[PDB]
């Protein structure tokens, strides 16, 4: 009767509170999705316990084993009742789980160290002085893999034979590599994260150009779950009341340092 | 076995072809949603006939009669099998029909005649020299009605006792009233339409400020329809292939006159 809510450690969605080591249960965490879970759980009238995904992944299906991993895997095999996180809505996933209507809108984008002579994906693909990559094992990576557009077809061929490995294990690791590499590495990541990093000290990065595509994040439940319909209406309710906007302001911009 | 596809006359989604009066069936029309219907019908493998909604409305429920009107009404009473149009995803509607994941992202916005001293909704609400309104009987109107935010709570109180009537019967009628009124009338409309009008002669209007909210358009089917799942996957497929973006470019910007 207590719902398991799977999520992922990723600022500023879910983070350890300043004195987390001295608390317990849901009180250890704070962030955008901690609040969202609270508001949803309040319209749907349920008790819940937040739970961090063991492998830290979003959700992909192994081509040989055909097992699903990450948060998606937790719903498919029945270990979690709902996922509340920055999980992208895609065709492959929608075949195996359900999504609510988007609670956030976004697209792929470019992050550079201030001063780098880059304005577009066309600028990146036509040179090799500057190396670039993506988070691993996510929808961003997958996007370049499956592209039939010329410029992106060019970029993925570079990233393919990149030495050393151009991908990263974490968003944090990417940003760090941008900050350390003195403008010789650029990072391709979702614009929600790009926009957040930009308002954080040391204030040395920035988003350049427009977005590569359009998409959204959804709250997910296993196929045929009874919580699916109540969760969708709840999301639409919060959007219509200005709660969603109020929450982005709180965690992105009301605490901006630059 | 031939699917009825309800839609609405609204540029540049659906329009009469240059010589429509000399054609028949689906050949009379052209636009963004005519193409979209074609691509969806091709992945879902069906034959279809486009049909223009009799009353020209989007979809609202009469508070005394409790009958639903517009395109929404056509699905609820079973006269159409699917709707393909700029129909906004809302909580009230989602209770009575189904929506696919959004094929377009947008929000409420401000249209002015070039030269008008307005930059924001805050600028509008704090004065009466300049009159303003919205399309009637749609989600935009409804948004100001239900708002509990101070500035919008102020704006809807004006529009309420406006003399003469500040609302309009058509998008076209609003734009026209902006162009004719020498900067004494401003129009609040969805930004998709604002952006399109801006790239049309006489090139005398423009979008000012940021969007009031975030939302999307969806393709709709009656509750429990068997076409619901195939239509959703088809939309996600077209989005992932760059078809959606390709189509917005075609009807908005590849033919821009300004
Ligand atoms: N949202 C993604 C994960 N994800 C996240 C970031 Cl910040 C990114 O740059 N790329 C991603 O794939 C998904 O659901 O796989
Ligand atoms: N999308 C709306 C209709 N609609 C359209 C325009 Cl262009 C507008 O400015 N306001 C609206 O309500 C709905 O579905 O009711
Ligand atoms: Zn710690
Ligand atoms: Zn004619």
């Amino acid at each position: 009767r207590t719902i398991v809510v799977t999520t992922i450690l990723e600022s500023p969605y879910v983070m350890y509170k300043k004195n987390h080591e001295q608390l317990e249960g849901n009180e250890r965490y704070e962030g955008y999705c901690v609040d969202l879970a609270y508001e949803i759980a309040k319209h749907v009238r349920i008790k819940y316990k937040l739970s961090i995904v063991g492998d830290g992944k979003y959700g992909a299906r192994d081509p040989e084993t055909k097992i699903w991993n990450g948060m998606v895997g937790e719903l498919v095999y029945g270990r979690a009742d709902i996922a509340v996180a920055p999980l992208t809505i895609t065709l492959v996933r929608e075949e195996v789980i359900d999504f609510s209507k988007p609670f956030m809108s976004l697209g792929i984008s470019i992050m550079i160290k201030k001063g780098t002579p880059i304005e577009s994906a066309e600028d990146l693909a036509k040179q090799t002085e500057i190396a670039y990559g993506t988070l691993d094992s996510g929808s961003t990576k997958e996007f370049f893999r499956r592209s039939k557009i010329a410029v992106y077809e060019k970029m993925w061929s570079y990233m393919k034979s990149a030495e050393p490995s151009v991908f990263t294990k974490t968003t944090a690791d990417g940003v760090a590599r941008v900050r350390k590499s003195k403008g010789k590495f650029a990072f391709l990541l979702e614009s929600t994260m790009n926009e957040y990093i930009e308002q954080r000290k040391p204030c040395d990065t920035m988003k350049v150009g427009g977005n590569l595509d359009s998409k959204g994040y959804g709250v997910a439940t296993p196929k045929g779950s009874a919580l699916g319909t109540p969760v969708n209406l709840a999301v639409l309710k919060l959007s219509e009341q200005g709660i969603l906007d109020k929450l982005k302001n709180k965690w992105w911009y009301d605490k901006g340092e630059c």
